[PDB]
């Protein structure tokens, strides 16, 4: 009743509190009370139905609804505390029944708790994913109603969690493409002024539109037109913090926009985009997002291309990108550049003649100019004249070392060195002129970094000019100011050593100059950081052990130098929150193709290490000393280890020093990556064998004792930023602790790490999962079984995407010879496989980002190799072929290659039957283009070759084939042989099962060779030696002499 509702709210709060305090009342009793509460909510629905006929206190009815909502808040606290499968299902179904569309209005007083608990409680997947896909559709309908109800103020608070759950551990919303479009339209209808869901819902929309872009690009075009409206919408408003996500979404369109550049999404869209780019600069008036000049681009390097737009299409190479992973400051400022790049992206390919001079060309515009010389230059195809005109302004800027010069130097030198073409001999000394600015840096450490880093080498790096600097390369260094860490590390010395190693090219005293440089390396502002500004080659960086081992390679000895196995071991770690935002979508994109001296140095180093000043520098120099000790053993230092132990004892407070120590352990692994001290030895990790064994590891014993200190799922994101990387390194250290100790102890340790906590390190934990404490099979088998028993101890945790995916990935670590064990491993493997070939995946309800990995594991499941999948892997493959996903589409593209040398005759025929399908829709979505790719692979597959030819005949409607031209020779390097499609079997024998039988539209675009070939073959076509029927009625179409045919 009306008053009974408030009485129930008070009684529920009091009873829940009293039961929780006493703990005598059973959680089963609490679940029964929750069932009674759901019954009371159903009674509330019945009372509303009764009030429909005759009015009984309608305002008091809403008041009773609010009171029952308070009672439901108490009961929801109880349910979040304790959840039973029938009870959780009852609560969820009551929540679902709460939404009444028939009424046309809802109090929504209890609406706050629902989605918040859904995202917060019962996360482990039996309870959560117990709500099936139909429940997700119902949630979509509820969100659609909320869109009309919100701004229902609490509908926004619920929609926050709704957007959090929209792209889930498995989200089939994009699978519901009509529902996907409807929900996208609903989301676009409320361009929210302020919403925590705005960024996550827009990100889910961006991922879905990215999926829609290659396959069914028509829905992608509808979404893109909506985004075109949203672009001017963003051009209207101004709020920088939300503008971060707004620009993120605009950039999500931006790869698709660059796609649409070739064939205009709108021919006039460029001018509108230019206006919106002016609005983008206006929004970027926030000086926080600023110029890329001195972005400080930590860890930039040459010989590996850049990823600023993060699209492989550019082929632009190695721009020194702001690290943005420092703990990632510049990315949002880099966001400003994208806005600039956006206007730079804007042809209004059309601005160059005017964009040459008019622009103020500020540093904020200068970074955009660098982006121009990369990408707009890629899209430019500028002739010699345009480059001749453009280079003049940058050259003049370089002439005067004014404020215009410094921000220019990097981009200008990059444009000079890297371009569409090369240059003439006239600019020869001009490189030294370029070198002058770098010479300027060689003493001026501040502006130095790029100059001393890039284009200080390129003349050496590209042997495209006269060796005039053969005397002049050391000339700037001749200032006795060569020793400079001001730039990207080790570049100058290493490149110079290589260059002078040409042919008597080092026949000069410059080896002594290198010796002086190394001596400076020994004491370069000894025991402390020299400078405070921008920290290049900093102690702040992890290490460059290659420099430590370098000197011998720098030394010229007869065939003695050089090594292998650099082993970065996740050094860049570009992953970052606020960088991980676009990264997981940016992880995958598969658009359809279109358009004794060293002994002396070490001896002095001992005395140098006898004194130290700084602590972070202590870590850096400890790494240097340990690497030299590995380097010395290569030439052949427990004292450096003792010094590092002292430095560690100094950092007694935090564990991030132990994180630096884990970096040093990764350094040992990189020394271990080197075969041994002598090198080129069959022994692996022998170079770090002393580091690992207690001998020469007395200080490492102390570090291991430090490691012995006790101190949704943690693998939250498939595309995971750092910290999850920190979790991976932490698990590595966990392994390292027991490794130094010399499992049941490892079992108790992984028990100390919570299942949710230990869920983070997929590859890291999987490595130990493959590892066995002893060679005895039973112990490792029992440990793996205990791991499965812990994952399924809460069957929901096993049901969770994180734990099951961890098991799936660890299976690949278990994918090996495994000769010793032959007992029950397959049984537990199948017990896992029941939901490893996920029951969701079996129902095609698996993860989208997880879908490609699932196919990769299914291929990694190799029935043909040794042991077949007892359950038909062919059946799963056929279901997946019926199944549809863009990641699964690229997986299907790869599966044709995977089929080769892996098709057992029965399995081959089973796949061939699925390989046979005449599909119309997937061609525009390129799914049937993937089928045509499989058909070309079948042309590469002699097995069922006649079937391959039949599938060639039936596979192509020729829709998009003419423009494709064997994917412009990508599918077939020489199409013309099969462009005139008369295959060996096809040309020699008329294609047949053994009204025109040949489909002209599937055959070719024009009459071309098709009609004449058919006319020529008509004689064999009529009598096709499989039946006498083909002769009949052939003469009616032939309109030729019958007597001649009979002859």
């Amino acid at each position: 009743k009306i008053k009974t509702r408030s009485d129930a709210l008070q009684n529920l709060r009091s009873y829940i509190i009293y039961s929780r305090n006493g703990n005598s009342l059973n959680q089963e009793d609490a679940l029964i009370i929750e069932k009674a509460i759901k019954r009371a909510f159903e009674l509330e629905w019945q009372i509303s139905a009764n009030h429909g006929k005759r009015q009984i206190s309608k305002a008091s009815q809403e008041q009773k609804l609010q009171d029952i909502s308070y009672l439901l808040r108490t009961c929801v606290e109880s349910y979040i505390l304790l959840f039973r499968e029938p009870h959780i299902l009852a609560l969820l179904d009551i929540i679902l029944r709460h939404t009444f569309t028939a009424n046309g209005s809802i109090c929504e007083v209890v609406c706050l708790n629902f989605s918040k608990a859904l995202r917060l409680l019962l996360s482990h997947s039996p309870h959560l994913h117990h709500l099936r896909f139909s429940d997700w559709q119902s949630l979509v309908s509820y969100c659609c109603q909320a869109i009309e109800k919100l701004s229902k103020q609490e509908v926004v608070e619920l929609i926050y969690v709704m957007r959090s759950l929209v792209q889930w551990y498995a989200a089939p919303i994009n699978f519901v493409s009509e529902q996907l479009l409807k929900f996208f339209e609903f989301f676009f209808y409320a361009y929210t002024e302020e919403t925590d869901a705005h960024l996550p819902a827009l990100q889910c929309l961006f991922q879905l539109c990215a999926y829609a872009i290659p396959n069914c690009n028509d829905y992608s075009a509808s979404v893109v037109l909506l985004v075109f409206k949203i672009l001017i919408n963003s051009d209207k408003w101004k709020r920088l913090d939300l503008r971060l996500q707004l620009i993120q979404c605009l950039a999500i369109s931006y790869p698709l926009w660059s796609n649409s550049e070739t064939w205009d999404p709108h021919r006039s869209i460029r001018s509108f985009n230019l206006d919106l780019l002016n609005s983008s600069f206006f929004s970027l008036k926030n000086f926080l997002n600023f110029f890329g000049k001195r972005s400080s681009l930590s860890l930039a390097n040459f010989r590996f291309h850049t990823v600023e737009p993060k699209n492989n299409i550019a082929k632009l190479y190695d721009p020194r990108l702001h690290l943005f992973f420092h703990n990632s400051f510049f990315e949002s400022y880099f966001i400003y550049f994208f806005l600039a790049k956006l206007i730079l992206l804007k042809k209004t390919s059309q601005i160059e003649e005017l964009l040459l001079q008019a622009e103020l060309a500020n540093i904020s515009a200068s970074s955009f100019s660098l982006q121009l010389m990369v990408i707009i230059t890629a899209i430019s195809d500028n002739l010699t004249n345009d480059d001749l005109l453009s280079i003049q302004k940058m050259s003049l800027n370089f002439t005067e070392k004014k404020n215009e010069l410094q921000s220019w130097s990097f981009f200008i030198l990059f444009n000079i060195c890297y371009n569409k073409a090369y240059s003439s001999m006239l600019t020869t000394s001009c490189k030294k002129e370029i070198l002058a600015a770098a010479s300027r840096g060689l003493l001026n450490s501040v502006t130095s970094p790029v100059c001393y880093q890039i284009l200080t080498y390129f003349n050496m790096y590209r042997p495209l000019c006269f060796a005039s600097i053969f005397p002049f390369i050391k000339q700037q260094f001749i200032l006795f100011n060569d020793y400079s860490p001001m730039l990207s590390y080790e570049a100058i010395d290493y490149w110079k050593s290589l260059y002078i190693l040409l042919n008597e090219n080092l026949f000069v005293g410059q080896s002594s100059f290198k010796s002086v440089f190394l001596k400076w390396l020994k004491w370069h502002l000894y025991h402390l950081f020299s400078k405070e500004g921008e920290l290049p080659f900093f102690s702040f960086t992890d290490s460059s052990i290659i420099i430590f081992d370098l000197l011998m390679m720098i030394f010229y000895r007869p065939l003695s130098l050089s090594y292998i196995t650099t082993e970065i071991r996740s050094p860049f770690e570009r992953n970052l929150f606020h960088l991980k935002e676009a990264w997981s979508p940016v992880t995958l994109r598969f658009p359809y193709t279109t358009d004794i001296d060293c002994d002396s140095l070490q001896n002095v180093i001992k005395m140098l290490e006898s004194s130290i000043d700084e602590i972070s520098s202590a870590s850096y120099d400890k790494d240097e000393l340990d690497k030299e000790t590995p380097s010395f053993e290569a030439v052949m230092n427990l004292f450096p280890e003792v010094l590092s132990f002292v430095k560690s004892n100094h950092s007694y407070d935090p564990i991030i020093n132990c994180i630096s120590t884990n970096l040093q352990f990764t350094i040992s692994d990189e020394p271990k990556h080197l075969r041994y001290e002598i090198g080129s030895d069959l022994i692996r990790s022998t170079h770090f064998r002393d580091s690992n064994p207690l001998k020469t590891l007395v200080l490492y014993i102390m570090d291991m004792a430090s490691k012995n200190v006790f101190i949704i799922r943690n693998h939250q994101i498939l595309g995971l930023m750092e910290g999850s990387l920190e979790q991976i390194r932490n698990t590595d250290l966990f392994i390292l602790q027991k490794y130094i100790d010399y499992h049941d102890s490892l079992i108790n340790i992984l028990h100390l790490y919570p299942i949710e906590t230990f869920c983070f390190g997929m590859s890291a934990i999987g490595a130990y999962f493959l590892d066995v404490a002893r060679t005895s099979e039973p112990i490792f088998y029992k440990c793996l079984e205990i791991l499965a028993q812990k994952i399924l101890m809460n069957y929901d945790y096993e049901r969770d995407e994180v734990y099951l995916m961890i098991f799936i990935k660890i299976f690949q670590k278990c994918v090996h010879s495994k000769l010793q064990f032959t007992d029950a491993t397959l049984k537990l493997i199948v017990k896992i496989t029941k939901f490893i070939e996920k029951v969701f995946i079996e129902t095609k309800f698996s993860s989208l980002s997880g879908r490609q990995t699932f196919l990769k594991f299914i291929f990694q499941l190799s029935p043909t190799s040794h042991v077949y999948s007892k359950f038909d892997y062919q059946k799963l493959i056929s279901l997946t072929l019926k199944d549809s996903d863009v990641c699964v589409i690229y997986n299907f593209v790869d599966d044709l290659v995977i089929f080769l040398k892996k098709c057992d005759k029965t399995l081959i025929e089973g796949f061939v039957l699925p390989i046979l399908s005449i599909k119309i829709e997937k061609s525009l979505y390129k799914g049937f283009c993937y089928l045509y790719l499989t058909l070309k692979v079948f042309l590469s597959i002699s097995s069922n070759r006649s079937a391959l030819l039949y599938q060639l005949l039936k596979l192509a409607n020729s829709y998009e084939t003419s423009t494709i031209f064997e994917p412009l020779l990508r599918k077939l390097h020489i199409q013309s042989a099969n462009i005139k499609q008369l295959f060996r079997i096809y040309r020699l024998e008329i294609f047949w099962s053994f009204f025109l039988e040949f489909p002209y539209k599937p055959i070719y675009f024009s009459l071309s060779d098709f009609l004449k070939e058919n006319s020529d073959e008509i004689i064999l076509v009529l009598i096709l030696t499989k039946n006498i029927t083909l002769a009949k009625l052939i003469t009616s179409r032939m309109s030729v002499d019958f007597s001649e045919k009979y002859t």
